[PDB]
């Protein structure tokens, strides 16, 4: 359950970076 919090941070970053690339 704890991992999810850490995993979400890195994942949420990748998604943001993906849009930035376009």
């Amino acid at each position: 359950f704890i991992h999810h919090i850490f995993r979400g941070i890195v994942h949420a970053g990748r998604s943001i970076g993906r849009f930035l690339t376009g």
